[PDB]
Formats: structure tokens, C-alpha cells, sequence
């Protein structure tokens, strides 16, 4: 449950299925990005169409995400990593998430930045 | 693996400075959330400031909630840390993702929740 929630979400949001992607949230579900900034479920749509875009823009340049190994905890946070090398592999940027899980929704995506 | 990330943190909280520097590689790495990388050489010091910080938090009531700590099918050890003032008031959030190799600690990447 706990990973197919998060697992379905990316695939969705992969295959810009917006609706889907919306739907593994709560109503008070949130996403806190690197910096700390909360967006609630009234912000969240709007801003994951922001980062579909942004992901649009690294396959256009050749900038290349290499995502790896999505694992749940005894508790049922699940992780994943990403990795952001340009296009010669120099690594630009690493990316973690934590997703709290509750109710079998997205209570809180939690995003963690390598500056 | 995770046995690694075990004992490190056991004897880090131990102040056995000594098999806390053992489960690290010679080409092992620290990098914080901000990005700078710590070599071999600067581990040992770095990680002696690191306990210093955990003491000033339990004489000061703050107190760190640990969480989880668990290994991806590739061999990556995460675990994460919660640090709430006294009330519990979450002042920050931390985690930890463990790149290990040959039974060996290769990377300590910190990510900070700023």
C-alpha cells in the first residue's frame, strides 16, 4: 500500500496524469520543498505542473535524472533518491524524499536538497 | 550493511571515536547538507564537533527523534532525524543516505530540512 501509493504517483506524474497524481494526496496532504516552504492542497496542483515542466526541460537538454531504489520503512515512510547529471555525467544535483503515509493517502511529501 | 550504519551511530553515541572512524573506507566521505565535502583526513575531527553538538542538545532538552533506518535493494541505508525544542517544536529536520562498498562506509550524505 504505502509504496504503491507513492510508487502509482510518480508513473502518474511521469505520463502527465495530473488527475492521478492528485489523487494518492490528502486533503491535507502537503509538499515541503529543500528550502522548507509548505504547499498545501490548494497549492500542490499548480506546482506539480511547474515540476513536470521542469523535468520536460532536462530530457530537452540532455540533462539526465537517474532516480534509484524506492524502499518503505518499518513505519511506512518511503524513500527515494534522485541524481541530476548534465550530459557529459557530471552530477549537478542530488534530491531525496520522505513521503509520510496515512490512511493509505500523501500526507506529506518532503523533499531534501544536495546544494 | 545497515550493520555498518548500526554500529556507527551506537559508537558515536558511545564517544568510541575509534570504530565510529572503522566502519569508514580510506576514501570514505562526509558531505553535509549544504555540500561540502569532508575527506578522510577531516572526518575525525568534524565527527568529534558532531557529538559535541548532540551533548549541547540534551543539555539543552532538545531532543532528537531518530526514525526508521532501513536498507534499499542497492545497498543505500537510510534513516532520518526529527529535532524538536522542548515543547516539541520541530526546529529541524535531517537525513542521512549511506552509499556503502566493501563492507565499508563510501559516502555520509546529509540533507538538511533548512
Amino acid at each position: 500500500m504505502s509504496k504503491e501509493v507513492v510508487s502509482l504517483f510518480f508513473q502518474a506524474s511521469h505520463d502527465n496524469d495530473v488527475e492521478t497524481a492528485m489523487s494518492c494526496f490528502a486533503e491535507d496532504g502537503i509538499w515541503v520543498d529543500p528550502t522548507g516552504k509548505v504547499y498545501e492542497r490548494n497549492e500542490i496542483k499548480e506546482y506539480l505542473v511547474q515540476q513536470i515542466g521542469v523535468l520536460e526541460d532536462f530530457h530537452s537538454q540532455g540533462v539526465s535524472v537517474n532516480y534509484f531504489d524506492m524502499v518503505e520503512a518499518p513505519d511506512g515512510r518511503v524513500y527515494i533518491g534522485a541524481s541530476v547529471k548534465a550530459a557529459d555525467g557530471t552530477e549537478i544535483r542530488r534530491f531525496l524524499d520522505v513521503f509520510e503515509m496515512r490512511d493509505g493517502k500523501i500526507a506529506v511529501k518532503d523533499v531534501f536538497g544536495k546544494q
